[PDB]
């Protein structure tokens, strides 16, 4: 039984204003190379515990003893995602009721179905590269997000966002982004009582209705029609839980769309981008990854069958999840009193933060490269022990979405690679801008055909 390490605190703000940054996780990344494995973080009237070792972080995932807390961010992000799955509590009905109907829909199982639909969209980006002129660039984050958006619109609800159509955002796009944007300045500020904010709380009250009202459209629309089209919307409106026997209510719907438009903004496109980064910052393993893409997908159209055999792809962004988890916290509370790691006492309600970043550089499970992009570390995937590797977080709360996530990465990283060569041309800088996930800014790289056709 020992007393935890703190960061530098600020009198009174206690550790709140080292959170007054554009980048927080980076800055808790920093933090906790020099405090190790578990530190405290105090806010006026607030408490909390960073995680960064396997050792307690294997604890942490004990779902006997700690279950998904909301942090700050989320109880944000729930004044527009209500009672989705991602900002629902374990005990809130709709959390069992909403997992039990979409569970199902998510399954590797029924990746066999949006094949088409996500090959179509990928078709779009790779015409959109094919159609540059000789001194033009890729914008990498910006035509990613423009792939995964369109991705998710299309499988979710058969709704075209025409990304590849645009330079300028939807609507909803706006809206969406805006109030998560607001969400996040949020953490490190004074109160919700300063006037000077009114107006970003004006704006934030008027996003919540556009969203509101644009998604129960949506649902209005579709209930009109009575058409039975095989997307998450038909499944959300005709499933019943085999627990309760109800089906969801139109809010909740709302809420599950909301929640399924921003995950499919915001985080398979930053894998999508750190992946592409890494293999233009590794030669060799751009090479072992485009000789596997131009071996497997054989044919102009890549069958669902073809990408589970893209192993090595899988691998290139297993290793992009370990350096750069893009959702790279998740929170937990004590279910009863407890101690962590024989050490540290915990009350029933404390909460824990897992910062992933760290878990995933833990020299003691990966050795001494752990900043080395090295693919073949995946190879095997028995060989990592269990709750080293947390891109998609823990037990019966993980990412919904991973399957979904990993197919669409798969199949279009293949497909870039099976079609184009890549030029990092201006030797990019990582900088890496954080919303609710990671992503990397101003990441450019240009391509060169290989003139294979679709
Ligand atoms: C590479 C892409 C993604 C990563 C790294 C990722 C990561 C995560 C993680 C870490 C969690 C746990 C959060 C927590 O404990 O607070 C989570 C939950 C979730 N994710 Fe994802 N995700 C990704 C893509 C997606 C996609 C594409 C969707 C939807 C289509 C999605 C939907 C969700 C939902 C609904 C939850 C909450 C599930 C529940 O608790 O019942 N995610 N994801
Ligand atoms: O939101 C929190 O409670 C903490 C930050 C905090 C604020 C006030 C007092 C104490 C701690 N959040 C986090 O540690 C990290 C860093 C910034 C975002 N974040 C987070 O966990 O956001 C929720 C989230 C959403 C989507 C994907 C991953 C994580
Ligand atoms: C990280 C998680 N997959 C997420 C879910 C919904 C909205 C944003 C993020």
């Amino acid at each position: 039984i020992k007393e935890m390490p703190q960061p530098k605190t600020f009198g009174e703000l206690k550790n709140l204003p080292l959170l007054n940054t554009d980048k927080p996780v980076q800055a808790l990344m920093k933090i906790a190379d020099e405090l190790g494995e578990i530190f405290k973080f105090e806010a006026p009237g607030r408490v909390t515990r960073y995680l960064s070792s396997q050792r307690l972080i294997k604890e942490a995932c004990d779902e006997s003893r700690f279950d998904k807390n909301l942090s700050q961010a989320l109880k944000f992000v729930r004044d527009f995602a209500g009672d989705g799955l991602f900002t629902s509590w374990t005990h809130e009905k709709n959390w069992k009721k909403a997992h039990n109907i979409l569970l199902p829909s998510f399954s590797q199982q029924a990746m066999k179905g949006y094949h088409a639909m996500m090959v179509d969209i990928a078709v779009q980006l790779v015409q959109k590269w094919e159609r540059l002129n000789a001194d033009e660039h890729i914008e990498v984050p910006e035509d990613m997000t423009r792939l995964t958006l369109d991705t998710i619109g299309l499988c979710g609800f058969n709704y075209r966002f025409n990304s590849f159509y645009r330079d300028q955002p939807h609507p909803f796009i706006t809206s969406m982004v805006r109030a998560l944007d607001e969400a996040m300045n949020k953490l490190q500020r004074a109160n919700p009582d300063d006037p000077a904010y009114d107006e970003n709380k004006r704006q934030f009250q008027e996003d919540i209705k556009v969203m509101n009202d644009l998604v129960d459209k949506i649902i209005a629309d579709r209930k009109a029609s009575g058409e039975q089209s095989d997307d998450l919307l038909t499944h959300m409106l005709n499933g019943k839980d085999p627990e309760t026997g109800e089906p969801l209510d139109d809010e909740n719907i709302r809420y599950q769309i909301i929640t399924f438009l921003i995950a499919g903004h915001e985080t398979t496109s930053g894998l999508l981008s750190f992946a592409l980064y890494f293999l233009v910052k590794n030669p060799h393993v751009l090479q072992k990854a485009a000789e596997e893409a131009a071996r497997v997908l054989v044919d102009p159209v890549p069958s669902y069958k073809q990408v589970k055999q893209l192993k090595y792809v899988g691998m290139v962004l297993n290793e992009a999840l370990r350096l750069w988890p893009t959702a790279p916290a998740f929170s937990l509370y004590a279910k009863e009193d407890t101690v962590l790691g024989g050490e540290y006492p915990l009350e029933k309600g404390d909460e824990l933060m897992v910062l992933i970043p760290q878990l995933h550089r833990d020299k003691t499970i990966w050795g001494d490269d752990v900043e080395e992009f090295r693919p073949e570390r995946f190879e095997n995937p028995s060989a990592i022990p269990q709750h080293a590797f947390k891109p998609f977080g823990n037990g019966q709360r993980a990412c919904i979405g991973q399957q979904f996530a990993l197919h669409e990465a798969t199949l279009v990283l293949g497909m870039m690679l099976k079609h184009f060569d890549f030029e990092d041309h201006t030797n990019y800088e990582l900088d890496i801008k954080e919303t609710l996930t990671l992503k990397p800014e101003g990441f450019v790289v240009k391509a060169k055909s290989k003139k294979i056709p679709l």
